[PDB]
């Protein structure tokens, strides 16, 4: 047993999959580290250090790192490969990047099983010697994300249709929320420095009021305060923080995935429980 196989990532959604799938075999480390904005990050010199030390580096694409083409052309000779082919993509509709695809694709479990097929093929192709490991793995892996379908649709069950509205920061939210069968509503499309916020933030506004939606949410790598503002003035609950971008640290509440997944839905769904502070009517 010499060096193992080193994989690079881009953010640490695809480091936790890919280590799923690399089991013990291989190391996977992220680029970004948990709680780093992803679309716009500006890789230091450790970075090009540790995606030029790598045998693969691994990224989502669909335009979602706009800092990876110029940081690739400072790595010589370790492949890359992005892990999103097959992927149908969501548009962004409106703003500055109307027209790009939305590339969080990540949040739907379906989608999640595409990640793994992806990185598993990369894995077996650049480290043929572990391609039974790398199988075996990502076929138990595939195997607990089929399994979190039910029981997610479970939480959410208590929601009628016409009341399944969600109310994030960033438009994050797509691919899960057609999953299951989930309204829209953002303060802005998708991450960037950008015009029309405040409009927005007035529109959303409007929507919350018309509709009686009883929760909006910020993401754990952006700023609460736009949601705030707009709890404060439709009278809407802050239904805290989601979880879409970075996980947290490894001793911290979202360290997996699978962890991202279950807590995201879960504080959806609490945020449109009535089990807040009762009094006898
Ligand atoms: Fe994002
Ligand atoms: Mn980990």
């Amino acid at each position: 047993t010499a060096k193992k196989f080193k994989v690079v990532t881009t953010f640490t959604i695809i480091q936790d999959i890919a280590q799923n799938i690399a089991g013990d075999v291989a190391v996977v480390e992220s680029i970004t580290k948990p709680g780093a904005e992803i679309h716009d990050y500006q890789p230091t010199p450790r970075d090009i250090v540790k995606a030029q030390s790598a045998d693969l580096i691994l990224w989502n694409g669909m335009n979602l790192e706009r800092w990876f083409e110029k940081f690739f052309e400072s790595i010589k000779d370790v492949p890359s490969a992005v892990v999103t082919a097959g992927i149908t993509p969501l548009p962004i509709r409106e703003g500055p990047y109307s027209g790009i695809a939305n590339p969080h694709a990540w949040m739907s479990p379906s989608n999640a099983l595409i990640y793994i097929e992806n990185i598993r093929k990369a894995l077996v192709e650049h480290d043929p010697a572990h391609a039974e490991t790398y199988n075996r793995n990502a076929q138990a892996y595939a195997e607990k994300i089929k399994a979190l379908d039910a029981p997610l649709r479970e939480r959410l069950s208590r929601i009628p249709a016409e009341q399944r509205w969600l109310v994030t920061s960033e438009g994050a939210f797509s691919y899960l929320a057609k999953d299951y069968g989930f309204k829209e509503v953002y303060l802005w499309p998708i991450n960037a420095e950008q015009q029309g916020i405040p409009q927005q933030v007035r529109h959303v506004i409007d929507i919350i009021r018309e509709n009686k939606i009883p929760v909006v949410f910020s993401e754990s790598t952006i700023s609460d305060k736009p949601a705030k503002q707009v709890s404060k003035e439709t009278g809407a609950q802050y239904g805290g923080v989601l979880y879409v971008d970075s996980l947290s640290g490894e001793k911290g509440p979202v360290p997996t995935y699978i962890s991202l997944i279950n807590m995201t839905v879960d504080t959806i769904a609490k945020g449109f429980g009535q089990l807040e502070h009762h009094h006898h009517h």
